[PDB]
């Protein structure tokens, strides 16, 4: 029984302690977020306006947050070290604050007691990436710290390999159109700490370019595919549900079909749960609370030629990738 | 003539402006906002969203603001008190952070060299509140921090003034169907401070209730109306442009015809600038950038009977609220 | 038991079906629309942008549409005199075309064979409105054709009863806040055969004024209301989910705590499942799939003196209304 | 000068329209189009959601359109053979209903008088193509039919032959994230014809992935291209404003700075008014009522190696392919 600490308790650390409700292997202990009072946090938690409702009543009483019989600690401390996780056992924290993706940084949680940690996010350093599905095996028990990648990494390494392993990916670019995220302004400003100045405008109304390493960092978890991947991100004015856009070309040449059956059977064999295949005239709004990383759209893409192909597949940003934080928390703890 | 400070280059800050640009009897000079180095600052203005680009050439060179040949002074204090803005000679700053609506706040301005200051929003305490066309001719000169009210007055205020002056007002009740605003966040959040949960709400995909006192302020700047107007406001997916439905109840009976020739002749008499009227079928949309306080809209609203009405009114809550401070500020230092 | 059939399987002929897959009591054996072969139509059903999934299987064989162990018939006939109801042994006809609203119009379904018909909008003629909660009890199987109002006069009936029961109703104005309907349009364009030009302007980015009779249809349902309440809509970009902002003065005086009080008893006692009470910060999304025609939002609203009230209350447009077609036919079958 | 008609008052037709009205070589004279009173046309030119209020008095009188004091002829004919065009003295007429997009039905024009014509959009033929900047140099007089493409095939061709001119594109896949069009319903429906299922999914809250063969169309206006261009679109919740995304693999190797250099030069001398350049970092709105066909994004883009590169471009899918029309229309004119 994994106990799972969570900080940030945001769109990730929200859905990351809903999917754990659901689970028996895995039980969220302590939560921190400075920015939200107990009475606040309830009712962020007791309110989705994607997910819908929490599915139990949400109470708190004592500094406790309460799911039924279940107290759950509450924190609020801005300095990740001064969290007592150790005194809540806490196995490992998912760190989902976005402002800790560092080792040193991250490393503050292990002061504080907790055993191990997640990234929920691509680290700004060289902390091991996993990616449930793709190389999470080789994770090593002595790793205390790691990044469970971007959504859009989660998404893109399934197809990828299943490509690569089958039929040779020699080259591809990426186009991921993402859903709106906590990162950006619902009307034109600056953008936080000067950068990413697009990100500052208006969410309502514009197509918003977006820089991402996320195709790169495909690299990093699949080897292979070092120096072979990269891509960019437009931002457009949706709850959730992301797409990515894979241009490709590959060595062994196939018909677009043969390349949709190698993927769905990837689907339905060793990739069943993170990988998903469809041939449905399906829009982002069929994939919300879908927990697979990654769903191939048969009918979206397509062929140029025996060799060029453009693969789609779909993602609900919040809720598939919060599912494998756990799956790893899981698996780092046993 | 006028040299005008803005405090908080916002939505509000960027459009008083842009407007003052295309006015003689008033200036811009200077600027504060320390969320903002000098090239986002210059990007931020040279593009908007919602009102097109800026129309002129925007540079700059030597730490100054370039708009074709002039330039303005920038500085990014965070403290008030900080800002030279005697150096700058400035006669009047638009306080269009957010931060200093009260008197012991936005004082630290006339420390800093500042003649008198307009807040661009109700206050927080007992500041004097001028809406143009309304009471403004009431200003005194020894008032050297004023308000201008929120949009919402200043769209309600010359409305309830004809109805009041006319028909008498017994009793009003009001609901704005408001644009998205800066307080709001794009997916679901803490809002800040925990204050006005609501309103962290997704605002790409909510109807989200607001509390707002715009018809008890009303009452300030027309006594006669004290006590005798209130309301709620709901935020709605918009970029810019809000709505005023009046629901009251009137001494003198009329028929809706007759309350609306009354309007038409105050909007093309004293009220000419301030008050518009039209008998189109309009939306929303239709009103960006209009620098109008009030816009009636006669096919939209009815009466029940001949003393019970409920009247329409439009405004761009940033286009015109900015024109109006430029009036206000005009005025109060001539 | 009771054998519904659906005219017009569009948003409300779809979760009509959906919330009667739901039920026991009722079952929907037949199924026509003229604009939509039945591949077409199972995709309709399967994918929902704002309800989700279909909560089964769907498929189609030999001309029907299976859902488990059940095959329901469908047809495609602009005609609904050409449409064998009988055969299929229908009890009632769900009319939602939105175009056949005269008993004259409406009466064709029963020259196919059916037994009865709900219209499932406000009639254009004198035919019999009931709203479930209010004054359905007072239907008897003499009449062939009735109509279950509007979403609106759903929302607002059960709440002006209450208030006029315990309080008196001396004139109600009300404006709804309205989600987005398939008589809109995406961009601006010419409204269906000239009416309501409003409606044919872009839907996505604007706040549009229209008519509605909901209010003043109140009067039919309950006649001691006729001539004391009307009122107005803003449609906005809203996938579901719409809101009542009800104003109205008050024959007994009354503090707003004893108005939600009496609210309050209606939801948890007689109009348990039609009318809910909430005291929570709720948005609009915090209603979609909520099946009841009416939650009383106590801390949206507000009163401005002692006999003068703003009540606000939510509705989800689709799913409420959708939900009342089947406990109308249900009732008007028993 | 030249006299230009118009069948089909839409999005297109209408912009077209207004695109003329400051243009003094060009002209329209009459109008067309059955599903639009008068008065009702009357408010569809005057008032606009995404380009604002047209910039003069719109009224009419005697069944004449009056611009200022101008008259323009209108009429509702379903056949064109009996518009009379010829009376007019109607140089070309633009085509922009979308359902007479054969030489057959699009020769019905020149029996009404009209000298030529242009299809707004591809034809369903093979009827000549032609994209200003790009092929029109290879227009003869004799062709009295032809077609301006689409917007997209507008903003891609530019790009292509820039690019294919200097470096020679082996094999290219284009996306494009694609405003919303009139084919799209606001909530889940049946798209007509029973074509293209997706598009009748709800277009506010949904990416909608779209067929196009503007990518495969841009071998017709370069034949050098022919086999070696296709693509996708995803259809967003946005008023106006395209991006195409195009990754293609290059015959001689560059730098990305060297193929940026390459097209700012196109942009300022030879496709200058068609091709833009910009390196700053715009979003779709920046390009609102932009009159140019492309306009390169260059930190939006990047490449893989020296021979693999996205290429990004933004488009007003409506402004700039009206000017286009108006282009074509002088050009085959003169
Ligand atoms: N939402 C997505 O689409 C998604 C998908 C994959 C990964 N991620 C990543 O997960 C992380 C969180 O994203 P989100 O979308 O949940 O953002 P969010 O803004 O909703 O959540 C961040 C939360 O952290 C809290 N916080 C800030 N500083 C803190 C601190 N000092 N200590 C404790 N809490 C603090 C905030 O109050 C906030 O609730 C980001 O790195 C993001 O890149 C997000
Ligand atoms: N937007 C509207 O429709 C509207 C209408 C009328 C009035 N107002 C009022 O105007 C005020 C500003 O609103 P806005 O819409 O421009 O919000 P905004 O967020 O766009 O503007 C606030 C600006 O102030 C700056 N700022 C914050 N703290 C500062 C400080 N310490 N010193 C200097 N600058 C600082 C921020 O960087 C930001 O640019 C608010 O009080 C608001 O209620 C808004
Ligand atoms: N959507 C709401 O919020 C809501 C709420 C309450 C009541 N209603 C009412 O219900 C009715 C339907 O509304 P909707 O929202 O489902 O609209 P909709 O457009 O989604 O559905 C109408 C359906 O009727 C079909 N149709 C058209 N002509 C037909 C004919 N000749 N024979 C058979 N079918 C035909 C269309 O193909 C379409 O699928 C309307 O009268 C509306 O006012 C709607
Ligand atoms: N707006 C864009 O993004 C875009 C860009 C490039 C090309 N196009 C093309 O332009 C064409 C027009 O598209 P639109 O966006 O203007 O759509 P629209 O619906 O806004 O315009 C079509 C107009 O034609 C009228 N019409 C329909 N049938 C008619 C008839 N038989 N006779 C006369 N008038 C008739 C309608 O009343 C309507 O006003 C389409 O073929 C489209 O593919 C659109
Ligand atoms: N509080 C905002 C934190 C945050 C939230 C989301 C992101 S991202 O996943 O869109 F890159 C980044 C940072
Ligand atoms: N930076 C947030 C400042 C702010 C604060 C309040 C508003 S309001 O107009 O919604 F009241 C708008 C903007
Ligand atoms: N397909 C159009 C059917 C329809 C859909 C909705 C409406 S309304 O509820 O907005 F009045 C009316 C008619």
């Amino acid at each position: 029984a994994t106990k799972l600490g969570i900080n940030g308790f945001g769109r990730i650390g929200r859905l990351v302690f809903r999917a754990a409700f659901g689970r028996k292997d895995i039980e969220v202990v302590a939560i921190n977020d400075p920015f939200m009072d107990l009475n606040h946090l309830c009712y962020l938690l007791k309110y989705d306006s994607v997910h819908g409702q929490f599915p139990c009543e949400v109470t708190h009483a004592d500094g406790f947050l309460l799911i039924g019989e279940k107290k759950v600690s509450v924190f609020a401390e801005k300095d990740p070290s001064q969290i007592p996780w150790g005194k809540c056992q806490v196995d490992v924290v998912c760190e989902s604050t976005g402002v800790f993706l560092t080792k040193e940084l991250a490393s503050s949680h292990l002061k504080g007691g907790a055993k191990k940690v997640i990234m929920s996010a691509p680290p700004k350093d060289d902390t091991p990436i996993y990616v449930m599905g793709i190389n999470h095996h080789q994770y090593d028990t002595k790793q205390l710290i790691v990044s469970n990648a971007s959504c859009t990494t989660n998404c893109l390494a399934p197809l990828a390999k299943v490509i690569n392993d089958r039929f040779g990916i020699v080259e591809g670019l990426m186009t991921t159109v993402h859903a709106s995220t906590a990162n950006q302004l619902v009307v034109d400003g600056p953008s936080k700490g000067g950068k990413d100045w697009r990100a500052g405008r208006c969410a309502l109304s514009n197509i918003i370019p977006a820089s991402t390493g996320a195709a790169k960092a495909v690299g990093k978890v699949l080897p292979e595919l070092n120096g072979k991947l990269t891509g960019v991100a437009f931002r457009v004015p949706i709850g959730t549900v992301s797409v990515v856009d894979l241009v490709c070309r590959l060595q062994k040449p196939a018909k677009y079909e043969e390349v949709a059956l190698e993927i769905k059977k990837a689907a339905e064999g060793p990739l069943k749960g993170i990988l998903g295949y469809t041939e449905d005239e399906v829009v982002s709004q069929d994939f919300v609370h879908d927990n697979r990383s990654s769903i191939f759209d048969m009918k979206a893409g397509l062929a140029l030629n025996d060799n060029f192909f453009k693969l789609v597949s779909w993602y609900d940003n919040e809720w598939g990738y919060s599912n494998r934080v756990l799956d790893l928390a899981v698996h780092i703890t046993t």
